[PDB]
């Protein structure tokens, strides 16, 4: 009795679901560590395939949990993890890559990421990224945390126009990229993930949002992520932990916001009006 999930294709033209999972500040409670890694089983049966990681999250301890999580089913997820801008020269790269695969347990990644802008010349990173693609150790890169002005610095580097996403904070309550960096990267065909799509937890307070989920016998961090869900060309990365969260997640996903929604959530969430700088957590 769920609808489908719409999927998001990348340029190289693999699609996935636009809702995903997010694994920020797993791997630091053992006594968690069973219920993270089976809300992450989870979520890939409900078809919330795609799960998002990075090397920083605990010193690899997240890159673990997924990697318990997806024995069995490698092919069942579509896995992305991260590289801090400290480690992204030519050869830290590889050598980041490489420790994440071994953390993850698996051959290949399907999606690497540049983490945020750092101090190693753009053009360093992106020929190590080239590098692993073509040695079947990834098999796409893209950016996180890229501002329009990086955006640009990036195309101008030999092999930058291969980029395969830009995951930047997007909610509700952070809307600013709609202004200028959304419009670009779909014009451009380059999803955007959005990361922290509830704003941390900080959104779920709002009495409009409270009050429409009410109206839809719905919480609200399910009417935060229906949202995300008209925006075409997102991905949007909720954090599971629980498998009841997971499921709370995707039925999230079942959600009609009628027409009169959308215009309150505009009211109450106003969309920009002009340039603002991109906001990171």
């Amino acid at each position: 009795m769920h609808d489908p999930i719409p999927t998001i294709a990348f340029p190289d033209g693999r699609k996935v679901p636009a809702l995903g999972q997010g694994t920020w500040r797993m791997g630091e409670n053992r006594a968690k560590t069973a219920d993270e890694v089976r809300s992450l089983q989870t979520g890939l049966d409900l078809g919330m395939t795609l799960i998002d990681t990075a090397e920083m999250y605990g010193d690899g301890a997240a890159e673990r949990i997924v990697g318990e999580a997806i024995k069995g089913r490698r092919d069942e997820a579509f896995v992305v993890s991260k590289v801090l801008p400290s480690n992204a020269s030519r050869a830290g790269t590889v050598a980041a890559c490489e420790r994440s695969l071994r953390n993850l347990g698996i051959d290949c990644v399907d999606l690497y990421l540049l983490h945020w802008r750092g101090g190693y010349p753009l053009a360093e990173t992106v020929a190590a990224f080239e590098e692993l693609k073509k040695a079947g150790k990834i098999r796409a890169w893209g950016v996180s945390n890229f501002d329009v002005d990086d955006m640009e610095e990036l195309s101008a580097v030999p092999d930058g126009g291969n980029v395969a996403a830009n995951q930047v904070l997007y909610n509700l309550a952070r809307r600013g990229i709609e202004f200028d960096l959304l419009p670009r990267c779909r014009a451009q065909g380059v999803p955007v993930m959005a990361y922290s799509p509830l704003d941390e937890g900080r959104l779920l307070h709002d009495a409009d949002l409270i009050h429409i989920a009410k109206a839809h016998q719905a919480t609200p961090a399910q009417v935060a992520l229906a949202f995300l869900k008209t925006c075409s060309g997102v991905i949007s990365i909720p954090k599971t932990g629980s498998p009841e969260r997971a499921r709370e997640n995707r039925d999230a996903m079942d959600i009609h916001l009628t027409t009169e929604n959308l215009a309150e959530l505009d009211r109450h969430f106003p969309p920009p009006r002009r340039k603002t700088r991109l906001e990171v957590i």
